[PDB]
């Protein structure tokens, strides 16, 4: 019945725990924000956007990915697989765009906290978050319309994105979506950290929070992306174990961010203590 060998259970039994902990922590963060007035700041809007993206990548893709791992097939509804892809790619890129927006906001604030003050109303933070989410949801077009744009799954042993066999698009979208946000974020973070070390202490807790979030990303997703852009050329080169572990390393990052917040802010630990 497309089962898995009894030696593949002792890891799914903990993947389910990771799935439940991701949605038990992100939901806790979200309820913390909507239960206390002190947490309706500007950067907490970006934190909420990140927590929502992690809730989606912990509640929609985690159980579907676990079921796909346990049952090595996806003859389980073509539109359902399309929805899983459209809620995996969009969530994973929305997390990295929300982090990018937060990093730009903090870099503008640390630029000079006398010139970026009239562009920090919460309405504009919400507008930027909605714009980032729109750019993320733009990922629906290629997945659902590659058979319409390029005159080209038809593979029922496993459902996959329609451009998996398109090396040029894969490498180009990987380069853009990861590297350019990653490079820009690293540049902004270095520019922040220089000034923060320069002046002086809430700055050396907020800078550490942003640095830990960025470290989480650039250190838990890059094992996936280096493999993704080395596999785009090597075709006799298909180690499934490393790929399957790197994807779940990124998912562990999604789980870790809700643990990152308590250990970098006192307000979050004060509202998590009860
Ligand atoms: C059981 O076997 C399987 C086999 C396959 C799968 C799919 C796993 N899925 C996991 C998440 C992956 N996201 C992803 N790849 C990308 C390639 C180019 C551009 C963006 C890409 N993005 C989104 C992203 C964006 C920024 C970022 F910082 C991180 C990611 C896509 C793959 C699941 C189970």
């Amino acid at each position: 019945t497309t089962m898995a060998s009894p030696q593949l259970m002792p890891l799914v039994v903990v993947l389910s725990t990771i799935c439940l902990v991701t949605v038990g922590l992100n939901l806790l963060v979200l309820y913390a924000v909507r239960s206390e007035r002190k947490l309706h700041t500007v950067g907490n809007l970006y934190i909420v956007s990140l927590s929502v993206a992690d809730l989606i990548v912990g509640a929609v893709v985690m159980p579907m990915n676990i079921l796909y791992l346990l049952m090595s097939k996806w003859s389980l509804g073509r539109p359902l697989c399309l929805f899983w892809l459209s809620m995996d790619y969009v969530a994973s890129t929305a997390s990295i765009f929300s982090v990018f927006i937060l990093c730009i906001d903090r870099y503008r604030s640390v630029q000079q906290p006398l010139r970026y003050l009239k562009y920090r109303t919460k309405t504009r933070a919400s507008a930027t978050i909605l714009g980032a989410w729109f750019l993320s949801f733009l990922w629906v077009i290629p997945i659902l319309g590659w058979n319409h744009f390029m005159q080209q799954v038809r593979r029922e042993d496993k459902c996959e994105t329609d451009f998996y066999d398109v090396t040029w698009f894969k490498v180009m979208t990987a380069i853009i979506n990861f590297y350019l946000p990653t490079l820009l974020m690293l540049w902004f973070y270095a520019k922040i950290y220089k000034a923060v070390k320069r002046q002086l202490n809430r700055e050396r807790k907020a800078a550490k929070q942003l640095g830990f979030i960025m470290a989480a990303f650039i250190l838990c997703w890059i094992p996936y992306f280096i493999f993704f852009m080395v596999i785009a050329f090597c075709k006799n080169c298909c180690n499934e174990h490393l790929h399957m572990f790197t994807i779940w390393l990124g998912y562990i990052n999604s789980t870790l961010n809700p643990l990152i917040y308590p250990l970098c802010n006192e307000n979050f630990k004060k509202t998590f203590k009860r």
